[PDB]
């Protein structure tokens, strides 16, 4: 332990051992001041423009937080190809973390020079939540994770936290959490900090799609033995009158057959479509979406439960906010063009889940009789019925990977509708801070705290390790299977790497659903 | 490992062993900051003056590479004249590597002024790549080697390689490669690196003329016993007709003899005379150079197959792409004079092999009849061809030692054209690397990878120590050899010294090829 | 199938240190005659460059 | 006997993969009448290695 | 498969009426050429004779 | 010979001498009851089928 010796190596790699991918990566990071070392109260009212569902309370930390919820922080795109290619499914079984190389510098300006140099005693703060005492932030798909690239540095983002509010004003049951009232371990520079964690059971993700429906689990050559009703009224002429007439099921009539399952639920969402010249010459993005209330707010289900995004032969036409959208790079923040993002699709579970952007079914609605026409009614949210099947949301390369199950009384098949591993123990917040080193104090004593502070920031390097277990495919199929390629003619540059500039890019969404199973 | 204690020796020697030599050599690098710390995607196509034949497609990346593929980074010029008087063949064992004494050093700029200061928390990250993961640069004959006087400093070079390419665009089976995706060391102030390597077996170098020619190795008082025809038409006058008639080769008509051998293949080029008043007054260096076409380029085929550089009183004559030239002291790099390089010349070799500017022979054309003339056709080049024999390009002491052959479904004879040791497992590459050191990042928060860095570069000592063996000689021959020496009258100043202003230069190239051995 | 070709394998950032011809005629103008010039093989001249 | 592939390349290979759209029967199955048929040569290069 | 390599030489009859009316064992010969000098390739790689 | 087109004729070209290719196969010269035994193969870098 001394200041002239290394406290760790540069790991970042991949093994693959027949059942088992064991990935590391090795990123280097910089911590500036937040906040200038204060805990803030910061809030929005329904005061200005703001309306009521858009309204907030809570606190700002002089904390910074590391965030490695995404997928590509561990996956070269060779190794992505390798993963979706040869197996059906995968899970995660435990993972490493170390923090080391800490270097703190101090920077001084004078008449407009600037200097930056060491500062060999100051030390820096982190530790782990394992107890899950606090606010869960990851998991809820924001910025500042690890960068694709292994050559880039970036920077640590900023946390805080929200409670409850009855507009810009707390209530009783409101909660402030000081980080400072945890045990931390302070790291000056020739220390590293390290952690092992182990993922608990949670079932493998589904990474096939499936090669045949729930409406053609028949034998085309065998008619039932079980009838149904086929006619009601005569066909003599015009004298028709009341009878009954049943049949059977064969190979001509197979939507009137007997079946066993149902498709999997449904709540309805508005069809959009990308050529601009088919829709409605009015702005509906909030007026006609799908919304959910709580609380006397209307918040966007976005997005929603995993359907299907289109029918056959209709690849143009996407819900409104049902799925997720990428944006490409150097991308504007709002009002981005239609040819600066990247839109998934779903289509694969579209023959277990519904269309997203059609109805359930069609139920009854009255009681016939000899004088009153039988009238039906169109069901556009359905939920939860005996016999039910379906599939989860694909996760995707640039996606997340866990999120945090809230502890309440009950819930309902617990998987996160981003897609990705729903546990109820997640891997730990990890906070990290800069200790406040002060300025001059005066000569005569004063009450009042201090705040004349020396500016400093730090930086280092930051290890991740994670095992993953996967689980082989064995299919009978004859013919080849879908796999993902890469394109074969010329193009200006190479997907997937640099510019000739050094910024790298990312080409399109990545699915994982390319091999095949029967149901 | 602490600061204020250094971390190696200065090791520079030699020692013999009889049939060992153990060279040890010790130089002083400096490393800068590359691209500022970017890959970058370079590339030329044929807009503009490029041709065809000159495009390119490849990347540049921010590491840089140790490179001592060359002999006078080993030897001494008095070891290189103990070595090739007295043996008949050398090969490498195995070599050793050291990096140590690492000072990393930082710059700032303020208003012209200049101040250089130690930063005593950065480091550097070196690694190898052994397992033979990456595209292969050495062995290309480029620059940037280690000085041949130990009492200079030089500066590393940058690692850049290149893959498929149609004009300047890539195609579907171009490669990235990351160098962060390896595992390498990081090292401060107070560490060191260092590892081994074993070579393989491979042949001994011929450091020997043949004192006897492949036409001229029967006795010359003994006749043969074995006939050939040398008679068909008769010698009486003006009535000649036709005839068979045989003799015996002899003393007298040793061009008839049979013999059992060939001389080795043949790929003929251009003469050109270094006396300028005998060449053609036309620009042919390219128009009539020696090619070879692939891929619908056409490139030079330098400097080609071993074979002699002229024949006897011929000392003025040289192919025109066929030769090593080295460049002396101060050499301009384009367009220098004749008396600013130093031709090489593989005469030693016209025992065996063919003149580089002859033809092969004389072979046959049609079937001669009573009517019809015999005709004759001259081969220019000729493949292998059953019972031939050949000597491979001579080494020197500024030449290169080993090149990797390629991993390819076959190869015939694998012996690198620039002379020296074809290895299919080298020496593995060796990169270094500052790492990046960020300046002050922004309070607020910023998704963007930052880019202001401190301007930093690196320096110590580096050292290698590679054990050669030997082949001692063991002839019978009674006149005295031909050994290289010195010049012995007076000169204004020593050869393969320094000048009066501290500029080491070496006058001449230096062979191999000096003991005789028989065939 | 080989991601590399024969004629492409080497730097290209760093010249060679070995020579080769390249001018025959002098270019001044109408009284040209014969002469000698090297050069090195560098980024822009690559299929000229000394090869294995 | 198999020799695995152990390159660290970054952008993803070159693969064979089956056609995506729709088509009048499939590909590498039998016709309508029970007579098999392959419908391209398949090579084997695909994946990549420097020299 | 293919056949061997080839080398090829001068045809000559033993019936005298056939060949031609010169001196050709010299001047039509198969040689090969080292140093400067001209020597007979004799008897050359391993080929057949003649045909059926 | 050449790159035959519309306008082209294509042409030919007779090789007479011919070094080796990959696959081919041949046979040595025979020996004899007043032939050589043995012969003395040079001490050199490198030889192709060392057969006299």
């Amino acid at each position: 332990d001394g200041v002239g010796s290394s406290s760790g190596n540069w790991h970042c790699d991949s093994t693959w051992l027949g059942d088992r991918v064991i990935t590391t990566s090795t990123r280097t990071w910089a911590l500036p001041t937040y906040n200038n070392h204060l805990y803030k109260q910061i809030s929005n009212g329904t005061s200005g423009g703001a309306t009521n569902d858009n309204t907030y309370f809570g606190y700002s930390t002089p904390w910074g937080y590391f965030d490695f919820n995404r997928f590509h922080c561990h996956f070269s795109p060779r190794d992505w190809q390798r993963l979706i290619n040869n197996n059906w499914g995968f899970r995660p079984k435990r993972l490493s973390f170390k923090l080391f190389n800490i270097q703190v510098k101090e920077v001084t300006q004078n008449e407009g020079t600037k200097t930056i140099a060491n500062n060999l005693t100051s030390t820096i703060q982190v530790f782990t939540d394992s107890e899950y005492q606090l606010p869960y932030v990851l998991g809820s798909a924001h910025q500042g994770c690890l960068p694709p690239f292994p050559a880039d540095v970036f920077m640590i983002p900023q946390y805080g936290y929200l409670t409850l509010n009855n507009g810009s004003q707390a209530v009783g049951r409101s909660s402030f959490y000081c980080l400072e009232y945890f045990p931390s371990q302070m790291l000056r520079t020739g220390n590293n900090f390290q952690f092992t964690y182990t993922f608990e059971d949670v079932p493998f993700h589904s990474s096939y799609a499936h090669s045949q429906s729930l409406d053609r689990l028949m034998n085309p050559l065998i008619d039932q033995y079980l009838y149904y009703l086929s006619r009601t009224q005569t066909t003599g002429g015009t004298a028709n009158t009341q009878t009954l007439g049943f049949s059977q099921g064969g190979p001509n009539t197979m939507a009137n057959q007997a079946k066993n399952w149902l498709p999997g639920p449904c709540y309805r969402q508005q069809r959009v479509s990308t050529t601009t010249g088919q829709n409605n010459n009015s702005n509906f993005a909030w007026t006609a979406g799908t919304k959910y209330h709580l609380n006397g707010r209307n918040s966007l289900a976005n997005p929603g439960i995993a359907m299907a995004t289109h029918k056959d032969d209709e690849e143009r036409f996407f819900p409104s906010n049902g799925i997720l959208i990428f944006g490409k790079q150097n991308a504007a923040r709002d009002n981005a063009d239609y040819s600066d993002v990247m839109l998934t699709s779903e289509e694969e579970i579209k023959t277990t889940n519904p269309v997203a952007t059609e109805e359930y079914g069609i139920v009854a609605d009255n009681l016939q009789q000899q004088n009153t026409a039988p009238q039906i009614g169109t069901v556009n949210s359905q939920g939860a019925l005996p016999g039910m099947v379906w599939q989860n949301r694909d996760v995707y390369l640039q996606g997340p990977i866990w999120a945090k199950i809230p502890h309440t009384d009950g819930n309902f098949h617990p998987s996160p509708l981003m897609g990705g591993f729903g546990l109820k123990h997640p891997p730990p917040q990890i906070l990290i801070k800069n200790t406040p080193v002060p300025a001059d104090p005066p000569t005569t004593f004063n009450q009042s705290k201090l705040n004349s502070f020396i500016t400093q920031y730090s930086t280092g390097q930051v290890s991740v390790e994670i095992e993953w277990e996967l689980q082989k495919e064995n299919s009978k199929r004859w013919n080849p299977e879908i796999q993902y390629t890469s394109n074969y003619y010329k193009s200006t540059s190479v997907d997937f790497a640099v510019n000739t500039e050094g910024v790298y890019s990312e080409p399109r969404p990545i699915g994982t659903r390319y091999l095949t199973r029967n149901l």
